[PDB]
């Protein structure tokens, strides 16, 4: 069942993030980001009842909170990535430990010519879309392709120093949340040509706000964490039409300053 999860790996942000985290804007309020990430953890863990493994902040790694970038997980198989940003590679160490406690099958992307961000991987439930970006390359998607054999993998040129999931993400089975920008619409279509099947599409006015979290919770159903009507009111209005979804607005303004979206701050795990 798509978007069904039992666990989630997250990680506390270090104080060094406000000043030291890679980006591309306002000064970051660390107190505010702190809070926001707390709320974010509670929605998944307290409100939604997933077992959360919280990793401790490594001050040394100001980007460490964005855990999605370091691992892709599908069924019982963990891909531990080789992040495009050289400096962020020391964040895999601590994630591999955790994914080992979860008794998950590990594969490490060690190939020295292979970069891959999890931020660049869209998993539709039916297949894989990997974005070819400034951080994820051919040699990485091929290894991602090689790790998840039961699934078809195809690559979508993502430009402009972004990621694939900066303008899209799954908002339900067969439903792909999508930005209006011509960048996104382009990849969107590029994506469909390549599928053995047609996806439904949820379009939203703000590229960033098409990054959301869909979940299939036991005795809850469709669940979507999405950006607030404050941050992105015209996109919130679009999510508001999803009347089969338990809609939980989740703010993420601070982290966005450093290119942090909703999906980046967790790795989701379905366990028997
Ligand atoms: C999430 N996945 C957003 C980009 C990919 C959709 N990752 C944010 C990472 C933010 C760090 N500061 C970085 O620059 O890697």
């Amino acid at each position: 069942a798509f978007g069904r999860a039992t666990h989630a790996v997250v990680r506390a942000l270090p104080e060094s993030l406000g000043q030291h985290a890679l980006r591309s804007g306002e000064e970051v309020d660390v107190a505010r980001a702190e809070r926001q990430h707390q709320l974010y953890v509670g929605v998944l863990g307290s409100k939604l009842g997933l077992q959360v493994v919280e990793l401790p902040a490594d001050e040394s790694l100001p980007d460490c909170v964005f855990v999605e970038d370091v691992a892709v997980v599908c069924e019982e198989t963990a891909l531990i990535t080789r992040p495009g940003a050289p400096s962020r590679r020391k964040e895999v160490d601590m994630m591999k430990e955790a994914l080992e406690k979860l008794q998950l099958n590990i594969v490490e992307m060690k190939d020295e010519n292979a970069t891959l961000d999890g931020g660049d991987v869209l998993f539709t439930g039916r297949e894989f879309f990997v974005g070819l970006s400034k951080r994820t390359n051919q040699r990485g998607a091929e290894i991602l392709a090689d790790t998840f054999k039961d699934y078809a993998v195809s690559t979508v040129p993502v430009a402009d120093g972004l990621h694939l999931k900066s303008f899209c993400s799954m908002a339900g089975p067969n439903l792909i949340a999508i930005g209006s920008s011509e960048s996104a619409q382009k990849a969107l279509k590029i994506m469909q040509q390549m599928s053995d099947h047609r996806y439904d599409k949820l379009t939203v006015p703000d590229d960033i706000a098409a990054n959301c979290i869909y979940l299939n919770i036991p005795n809850k159903g469709h669940v979507l964490l999405h950006r607030t009507p404050e941050e992105y009111p015209e996109s919130a209005k679009v999510y508001e039409k999803l009347k089969d979804h338990m809609l939980i607005p989740v703010s993420m303004s601070e982290l966005e300053k450093v290119d942090g979206l909703l999906t980046c701050c967790s790795v989701l795990i379905n366990k028997k």
